[PDB]
């Protein structure tokens, strides 16, 4: 069941989308060596609840214990915030936020480099973001999702990195994870034609090393099998009549918010 949003729905998504983006903008100054991921999680949660008057979609979802997901270095996704986990110079960290406002979800994430960046970390983050931007520029009514995954993969692999297969983008709206599954690679299994009013995320996870991943015994944390660095970026978008609109665009994004094809 792929839900098509009404104009009224889209309006509420635009609000939730900006709320989510703002959490990312807000947190930046706190990301420095010596801060713990547990502290970053508290600041985010406080902000969401007390200032934004919204709510974290993650808290309690399937039993998830925290408000945001913070993944450092080799952690692929779902890293659990913790008071004992301190950031060090050179770490790369993803903060994945999902907020609910008036019943609609806004989901986005970005990488942050702590202190002095490493060559590998900088490059990996760059390539990952570019792969997301690439996909965004392709979105328009009529195209098959398959083409998008194929493009991301080709890009990434051409640059010597790999794409994680197991986790992917998803529809989103009143529900956190709705149809469809947005794969970040080429798969003959994929056959979805885009149409206006569809809302979903693109959130490619790219590994510096091999594509293989492993789940941790905590049941959430996912890490690379070869312990290479892994990066991810994410945006929520709505398919428009002639392209797409990025609902979670931030001040530091360098892609326009409305992408038009003609
Ligand atoms: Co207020
Ligand atoms: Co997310
Ligand atoms: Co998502
Ligand atoms: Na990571």
């Amino acid at each position: 069941a792929i839900s098509i949003k009404t104009p009224e729905d889209i309006e509420k998504m635009r609000v939730a989308g900006r709320l989510a983006a703002e959490v990312l903008e807000m947190i930046e100054p706190y990301v420095k060596p010596g801060v713990s991921t547990g502290e970053l999680d508290r600041i985010c949660n406080d902000y969401i609840v007390n200032e934004q008057h919204a709510v974290s979609a993650c808290l309690g979802y399937h039993g998830y214990p925290k408000s945001v997901c913070i993944s450092i270095n080799e952690v692929v996704c779902h890293g659990i915030p913790d008071d004992a986990k301190l950031l060090k110079d050179g770490d790369i960290v993803n903060i994945d936020v999902t907020v609910i406002k008036d019943g609609f979800h806004g989901d986005t994430s970005k990488m942050f480099i702590v202190g002095k960046p490493t060559i590998m970390g900088e490059r990996l983050c760059r390539i990952t973001q570019e792969s997301l931007y690439l996909a965004l520029r392709m979105v328009k009514p009529g195209i098959n999702l398959r083409e998008i995954g194929a493009a991301i993969q080709k890009f990434v692999e051409a640059e010597g990195f790999s794409v994680v297969r197991e986790y992917c983008g998803h529809g989103i709206g009143q529900g956190f994870h709705e149809e469809p599954q947005v794969l970040h690679y080429d798969s003959r299994e994929t056959n979805v034609v885009l149409k206006p009013g569809m809302t979903f995320t693109i959130e490619p996870m790219v590994n510096a090393g091999k594509k293989e991943i492993r789940t941790m015994k905590d049941g959430w944390t996912v890490k690379t099998k070869d312990r290479s660095l892994s990066a991810q970026y994410e945006h929520t978008i709505v398919v428009t009549d002639n392209g797409c609109e990025i609902l979670t665009l931030r001040k530091d994004d360098t892609i326009p918010a409305i992408i038009s094809h003609d």
